[PDB]
């Protein structure tokens, strides 16, 4: 756990990879060459091995030996870290670049008072690591890219002259990473100086001097991200590849190998959803539900997206201008219900784990459970074994599952290859921890991916942990993980660029609660920007996916610019209506059909909702998903605006006829409006005023100018009739 590692585990890889070769008294030679060397993290040692490379510690003239006579006059001037040009048989150490690692260094009797050797020494090995390793799994990349540029562009231009080289320097712009791709032998060149100075003692202060950043990177790197890249060195090689992965299929040797037919169909079941038959849905229809179903035109309806009408076609050719009609719409939102592919883990995802939720029918809610529970129960056995210790599983994701909005700009629209930095880091900025509360389904050796895949888990396990171990090389885990964003940073990999995502699994608690002690706060603090009982239940989490992290920390900014965007006086009033009939503001990413301010006040089941947010009378709640885009809206705060004009709408008709409840827009004085202007604004607000006043609002209080105008512009008399209800309310 401590001595256990880097001394005695050392000199195993210093018999394997350290190779001696002196003259006479073959005794302190080996104790410099063997200090030396353990000034170095014994890690790149080891990759240095994998690579396939042996170091020797040789007298005199060091090319003077064995495996460097090959190379002639083509390359005899090497030049050292500093730049001067000390030459082969005349210095005293080298490093073969080739398919065949070799690296040889002269002996010597103490490094200790000498410093400045050791350095150059340290300096090669760095052109090792930098241009044999790492360079066989894409780094150093965009993180080191960053750390190079704060150095060009700072306060003090001596860091600079301290590693840049003789044209870093000059060149114009920041360095991009096609540039790392054009000059990448200059690049590397720098990250080794880095490496040398950090390795270097005496040599460590002066970079913690002159070197911002540039000192920052090494020390993180060599003490904790670097086993991160050991690792996908590793995970490139073959033998270990499988090595690793039959040492995994052993340790569940007897789960696998105890299964019912039932069992391994029920995993299988799980992992490729299934598409209900035809003739099922026609004979379950019935009489006048058949009948009606002869004539639909189902391409006269809004909801019902292309995958599912497409399909409700063709039951009228089996069974052998835009207005609809509601009665018939019924049937349609009907079928909506029933012409879903059965599919568990989708199934969780939609109720959070909250498999218990009248979101559907009841045959088929009862199912999934049945199921479920049969699930959890299969996957008893726990990773956790004695042929491994920490343990490295992949996953491959697409970003959309995790925030739609960014989604839309992650992938750079002229070179599909690369990602758009900006979005890159509001995406990376407030996640912290994620969920999991379906069945992850991950790979034991990365494997590739697909396109709407960008985002590249890799994920390290709890012993604890329990999983199930399947045929193809994956891995079935336990639903409710808790995971915890470690460090995510852009990569390179197989001619692309992707997202690498690094979590560690702990309890779902440790992360489970982290989310109400903060719902916690920021209720403990709306409040008194409100006025409101500090003990009152005002805004609410409901959260259990991957991207949780973010749904808190965005609901704060949410309501943090509701706030700067509105008369202080309309809230309060409002909000009061709202908190006195149990209220609420949730920030959620389930499937809104799912949110008990929504299902406990529907009349039948196919007339639930889902969408980016919602409010709703009947629990005065105003709902917000998390994972979704609503018509190119940018910022998910805005809609969450949208949401309050409906309060706002509420409010006002209620101060009407006190108790005669009715959403103020029901006005025949409105209609009048909705009907003139009311088809100026927005394509949503062509739909309905009730929705139109919502749309009109949230622009005249949004934080674009350029949006308030507009309304006002085009939509006078609303501007009139919206911005009357407000001096009303505030007066009450
Ligand atoms: C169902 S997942 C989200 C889908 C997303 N949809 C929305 O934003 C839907 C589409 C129609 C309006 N949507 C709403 O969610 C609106 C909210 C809204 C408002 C304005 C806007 O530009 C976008 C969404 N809901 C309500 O008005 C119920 S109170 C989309 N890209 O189609
Ligand atoms: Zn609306």
């Amino acid at each position: 756990e401590r001595n256990k590692t880097q001394e005695e585990h050392l000199k195993e890889i210093m018999k394997h990879i350290v190779k001696i070769e002196v003259k006479g008294e073959e005794a302190v030679k080996k104790e410099a060459a063997e200090k030396l060397l353990e000034k170095v993290p014994s890690d790149v040692l080891e990759m240095y091995k994998a690579i396939g490379g042996k170091i020797y510690i040789v007298d005199g003239d060091i090319t003077k030996h064995i495996s460097l006579e090959a190379l002639s006059e083509d390359k005899k001037k090497i030049k050292d870290i500093y730049g001067k040009d000390a030459l082969l048989h005349e210095h005293y150490v080298y490093a073969k670049e080739g398919y065949e690692p070799v690296l040889v260094i002269q002996s010597s009797e103490d490094y200790v008072e000498n410093t400045e050797k050791a350095l150059n020494v340290y300096y090669e090995i760095g052109k090792i690591l930098s241009r044999d390793i790492l360079s066989k799994i894409n780094q150093p990349y965009q993180k080191f890219l960053d750390v190079l540029n704060t150095i060009k562009n700072a306060s003090d231009s001596d860091g600079q002259d301290l590693l840049f080289t003789n044209q870093l320097k000059e060149h114009p712009t920041d360095f991009s990473v096609e540039f790392l791709e054009q000059n990448s032998n200059e690049v590397q060149e720098v990250f080794a100086k880095a490496f040398a100075y950090y390795i270097e003692p005496q040599h460590r202060d002066v970079l913690q001097l002159y070197a911002p950043e540039a000192f920052n990177y090494m020390d993180k790197f060599n003490e904790q991200e670097i086993n991160l890249s050991l690792e996908e060195l590793k995970d490139q090689r073959m033998l270990s590849r499988y090595e690793k992965w039959e040492k995994i299929k052993q340790h569940y040797q007897h789960w696998s190998d105890s299964l019912s037919e039932e069992g391994r169909g029920l995993l299988k079941k799980l992992q490729i959803p299934i598409e209900p038959k035809k003739d099922d849905i026609i004979h379950s229809l019935s009489q006048e539900e058949k009948e009606l179903l002869k004539r639909i035109q189902i391409d006269s309806s809004d909801f019902l997206s292309t995958e599912e009408k497409e399909f409700l076609k063709k039951l009228q050719i089996d069974i052998r201008s835009n207005p609809l009609s509601e009665k018939e719409k019924e049937f349609l939102k009907k079928l909506k219900l029933d012409i879903q592919p059965y599919d568990i883990n989708q199934r969780l995802q939609d109720t959070g784990g909250l498999i218990d939720s009248p979101s559907i029918n009841l045959d088929v809610r009862k199912q999934y459970k049945r199921d479920i529970q049969n699930i959890d129960a299969l996957l008893h056995q726990s990773i956790g074994s004695t042929l491994y210790n920490k343990i490295y599983l992949y996953e491959n994701m697409n970003i959309n599952n995790l925030t739609a909005t960014l989604g839309a700009d992650l992938v750079d629209s002229t070179d599909n290859t690369k990602i758009n930095r900006g979005i890159f880091n509001e995406f990376k900025k407030n996640f912290k921890y994620s969920i999991s509360s379906n069945y992850m389904i991950v790979d034991i050796n990365e494997r590739p991916a697909l396109d709407n895949e960008r985002l590249k888990w890799r994920i390290q396990l709890s012993p604890d942990t329990r999983a199930g171990y399947l045929e193809n090389g994956k891995l079935i885990l336990q639903r409710n993980i808790g995971l915890e964003i470690k460090d995510v940073q852009i990569i390179k990999q197989s001619e692309k660029e992707y997202i690498r995502i690094d979590a560690k699994v702990v309890p779902k608690s440790k992360i489970d609660t982290k989310i109400q002690e903060a719902q916690l706060n920021i209720n403990q603090e709306w409040n008194k920007a409100l006025g409101l009982p500090k003990y009152t239940k005002l805004i609410t989490f409901n959260v259990h996916n991957r991207y949780a992290s973010n749904i808190v920390e965005s609901a704060y900014l949410i309501l943090n610019e509701w706030k700067n965007n509105i008369q202080s006086d309309l809230i309060k009033k409002v909000t009061n209506y709202l908190v006195d009939g149990n209220g609420r503001f949730v920030f959620t990413d389930i499937t809104l059909p799912n949110i008990a301010e929504q299902y406990t006040h529907q009349d039948e089941i196919y007339e639930q909702v889902h969408s980016k947010g919602l409010y709703v009378p009947e629990s005065r709640s105003i709902l917000l998903h998390g994972p979704s885009k609503g018509v190119e809206l940018r910022n998910d705060s805005e809609g969450f605006i949208h949401e309050f004009g409906h309060a706002v709408d509420d409010y006002a008709g209620y101060l009407l006829d006190k108790n005669q409840s009715d959403l103020v827009t029901n006005s025949k004085k409105f209609i009048d409006i909705f009907k003139e202007e009311g088809s100026n604004l927005t394509s949503y607000g062509r739909t309905n005023e009730a929705e139109f006043f919502a749309e009109a609002f949230r622009l005249m209080h949004s934080t674009d100018h350029a949006e308030r105008l507009k309304v006002q512009k085009n939509a006078p008399k609303t501007f009139q009739f919206i911005n009357d209800q407000i001096k009303f309310i505030i007066n009450s």
